[PDB]
Formats: C-alpha cells, structure tokens, sequence
C-alpha cells in the first residue's frame, strides 16, 4: 500500500473486497433512499436530507428524485416553515439555486438593517444560520449586492464564533467551511470526509449512511481497476523513468476524480487522466528540460501533426512527444469507434494550442517580458491545460458530435473560458513576472497582499459568471455542464503537502470504508 509505487498501482483491479452480496444490498438500500427523498417529510427536514445525500457524493444516484422533491417544495404557497428563519431561508435558497430553481436575493433583506444594508447583529449568535448564509452566498451572481454582503458578514461572524461552538461536529463543519465553501469543494473528496462527519450527526439517517459507505466502496472498486490500467499504460510509455514529472500519473488521476468520479464515465475518466499526465510531463519539458530549438521543433511537429523530424529530438523529449501523439490519436479514434466522429483533428488542435501557449511563456521568460495581467491570463488560461482537458471531455461525451459542435466548444465560449481562467488563477494563488499576482504587481505597483486580494476578487467574479451561465439555456448538456464546474472544484481542492495528498489518495482511492 503506497500511492507512489507503480508495482502496487499496476496490481490494482486484480482483487477487490467488493462482493455481489454488497451490490444486491446496494440495490435494496438505493430503493429506500429513493423512497425517503420522494416520500413524506417536513420541508426543512427534507432540504437537510437532500443536502446530506449530495454531500455524501450520491446526487449522481438520485438527481431526478432530488429535483422532483425540491420542485414540489419550491411551489408550496406555505412559507411559514422558512420565512423569518435564517437557517431555513438560506438552505432553501442554496438548494433551489443548485437545482436550477431561481430564488431572489431579496429573501435575505428582512435579516438586514433597512438603513445600513448591514446584516443584524442578533444573527451573530445563530451558528447554523450563519453557516447556511455563508454556504448560500456562493450561489450568487454579479450585482447581487445582498449576497456579496452575506459573504463578508457571515465569513467575519463565523471566524468570530467558531471557537464558541459547543458541538465538536459543528465546530469541524464550520472550520471546513471557512477553509472552502461546499460550492467550491470537489464532490468525491468531500464525500469521503463527510461520510465520517455524517455518522456523528444528531439527525443522521442510518439507512442513508449505510448506502453511502456501500456505494463509496463499489465506486472505489471501479477507480482501483482504472488506476491499474492507467499505471500499466504509464509504465508501458516509459515516462515513469523520465527525469521529471514525479508522480504525474497518480496526480493526474487524483485531479480527474475531482472532474468526474461516476463509474459509468470510467473510459472518459481514464482518457482525461492520460491527457493530464502528459500535460504535467510536457509542462516540465517546456519549463525545465528542453532547449529553445528542441521546444520550437516539438511545437512545429505538433502544429503539423507530422512526426518526420522527431528523431532530431533527444530520447527524453522524443518519448513525451510521441506518447502525446499516440494517445491523442487513440482518444480521437475512440471518438470515431464509440461516438461515430473522428476526434483526432480536435485532440491534435488543442495540443498544438497548448504548446504554442507554453512557447509564448518560454519566449516571455527568455526576452524578460513583463505581460499585463490581461495579456498573461489570455495565454495562461490555455497553458493551464483546461481547454485541452475540457474540449477532449466534450468530444468524448456530447450526443451527436459534429464539426459545428466541436468548433464552438474549441472557440472557448464564456462558460468554458470562465472555467479555464478560474483553474489558472486558483493554481497561481496556490503558491517570476509570469504568474497572476506578480503580473498585477508589475501592472499597478500593488503590494503582494493587495495584488493577492485583487486576484481572489477575480475568483469570486468568475464563479458568479459560471453560476449565472447555469441558469441560462446552454447549447451544452450533462455531463459537460458538470465537468466545467468540477474542474474548478478540483483546482480549489488541490491548491489550498505530500502527507496531505497521500492521505487524500489513500483514503479516497486505496482503503475501503469499514462496513
Ligand atoms: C498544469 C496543470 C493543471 C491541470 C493538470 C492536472 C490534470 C495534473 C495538468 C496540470
């Protein structure tokens, strides 16, 4: 049991402690959870149950029932159960907005002083109210000034009352929230954390908890089989023996699990994990290893999709190039075989764009250029690799793929571009004139502190644009809508170190939950 050892990883999938007993039991428990979601409950208890299902990582199992239950609740007429109750108002606001039912920000106006616009100090003691208002504030859109205030008020008040909480479970939950709000957390990682928290909750439903543990283990069995296949592939490429990208395959796979964890998306997840491993490896080629002539040739070969000159590159560069080429061809071919559409033009194109973006960064560094923040981000939203990963994910999943459809996604419309910019700025915040904070410092003369606060403000702004894009009609469908949001959550989760990562990998991918 070592997450960084390829002998161990290549053995995964061979055995699993998940039995067909476990699977029949999961089918019976699923039917009872489904019935609990659709069945009688008081509305606040129903909101709390639905929120728990999501946090345990099970929305993917009960999407239709959860939407059906919230739709019934939203069209009630009776509102005494929530009106004048901050906790209930805030939970309802968030769950309805998460599930495509609009609630206006003015539901919070009654909790503000009419003269200052400030939240009332009498709320400064209601911990679960404050917590629900904090988590709700992240579902806000641009110009929803009450929700911007709700965030700053609830953050300040929670920081002040965290140490006054009596319930150890509630204290842990509030600490967790102040680190990252639930809206920004990666689903699969939050599910493993929350299974242990939920077990200790007063209101805990034992049927739901048992289902959550069983489903967690069943899903984890698919992940172990994928890791096995990917580790055997990676060792096959020989890139594991290369002087750089230490732990690139398993780091990529852990990122991919943030993007998409469901078993039915296993083949797509494996291909996203391959691309991510290659991105990390080639990033090091362009950053540390290659000479400018080597990198110009790598870029030209990729732009032309023409490997005639590849033997001019040294072995440690030639092997990443040809693995990128071969895997891009394999992924485009999977689209032809499985989806009826040859994807090679699109995998080749996004790799050429990505290497051009690396080449521009390398030229800026070589020539001592200081780009503006805007000039930097225009290139760095491509260099982060998410146009590559997201266009690929759309290629593999869209119904009735066409050149028109792939050309639109590849043009990075606002919804997609917002996700790519977020992933770049979150990475950059997770730590040189070529990173977000330093560019803004060069452009404005701001301090590190002030430049960091500006870039944090850009994270909040681009989230508000994503949030609103999801209430708008879209040419996109599931699962691509979810991928776009979930790559950002993956970025937040991994850019908040080697023991923390290993713990996440071992607890989510390697060790089953004890039943
Ligand atoms: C630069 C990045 C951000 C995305 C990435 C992951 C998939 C390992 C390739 C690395």
């Amino acid at each position: 049991a070592n997450l960084w050892d390829y002998d161990f990883l290549q053995s995964l999938g061979r055995h699993s402690s998940v039995t067909e007993e476990h699977v029949g039991l999961a089918e019976k428990l699923k039917g009872e959870v489904k019935s609990l979601i659709t069945g009688p409950m008081e509305p606040l208890a129903k909101l709390e149950f639905i929120d728990s299902v999501r946090r345990l990582g099970l929305k993917y199992q009960f999407e239709t029932e959860m939407k059906e239950a919230l739709a019934n609740i939203s069209k009630d007429g009776y509102d005494s159960w929530w009106v004048d109750n901050l906790r209930a108002t805030a939970l309802r606001f968030r769950l309805l907005r998460e599930n495509g039912i609009f609630v206006p920000q003015d539901v919070f106006e009654r909790f503000q002083n009419k003269e200052t616009g400030k939240f009332k100090n009498e709320l400064c003691e209601d911990v679960k109210g404050l917590l629900n208002l904090y988590e709700a504030s992240f579902l806000g859109w641009e110009g929803e000034d009450i929700l911007d205030e709700a965030r700053t008020f609830s953050t300040a008040q929670l920081k002040n009352v965290e140490g006054k909480i009596s319930s150890p479970n509630l204290a842990k939950i509030v600490h967790h929230a102040l680190d990252l709000p639930l809206h920004w957390r990666a689903i699969r990682y939050e599910a493993r954390w929350f299974i242990d928290i939920y077990e200790d909750e007063e209101d805990m439903n034992p049927t739901l908890l048992k289902y959550a543990k069983l489903d967690f283990n069943i899903v984890q069995s698919f992940h172990q089989a994928e890791i096995g296949r990917l580790a055997r592939w990676w060792v096959g490429t020989g890139l594991d023996k290369l002087p750089f990208a230490r732990n690139g395959l398993i780091q990529s796979y852990m990122y991919a699990i943030g993007m998409l964890f469901e078993p039915h998306l296993g083949e797509v997840r494996e291909m996203e994990a391959k691309v991510g491993a290659l991105i990390t490896t080639i990033d090091d080629v362009y950053d540390v290893y290659g000479t400018m002539e080597e990198l110009e040739l790598f870029t030209d070969i990729t732009e032309r999709w023409d490997i005639n000159r590849v033997d001019q590159l040294p072995r440690n560069i030639r092997m990443p190039l040809l693995t990128m080429f071969n895997t891009s061809n394999d992924i485009g071919y999977w689209a032809l075989k499985e989806r009826g559409f040859n994807g090679i033009p699109y995998t080749a194109k996004v790799w050429a764009d990505q290497l051009k973006s690396y080449t521009k960064e390398a030229k800026w560094f070589h020539e001592g250029h200081k780009p503006t923040l805007e000039e930097y981000l225009e290139n760095a939203l491509v260099s982060i690799g998410f146009p590559n990963l997201l266009v690929t994910s759309y290629l593999l999943t869209v119904d009735n793929p066409t050149k028109e459809k792939l050309d639109y996604v590849d043009s990075l419309p606002l919804f997609v571009r917002a996700s790519c910019i977020l992933c770049r700025i979150i990475n950059d915040l997770g730590t040189d004139n070529l990173k977000s904070i330093q560019c803004y410092m060069n452009e404005t003369g701001a301090s590190q502190e002030v430049a960091r606060e500006h870039i944090e403000g850009l994270v909040r702004m681009w989230w508000k644009r994503l949030n609103k894009c999801l209430f708008e009609p879209s040419p996109f469908t599931e699962p691509f809508l979810s991928f776009t949001i979930n790559v950002v959550r993956g970025s937040h989760f991994f850019y908040q170190a080697e023991s923390w990562t290993k713990n996440q990998g071992m607890s989510v991918l390697i060790h089953p939950i004890t039943l």
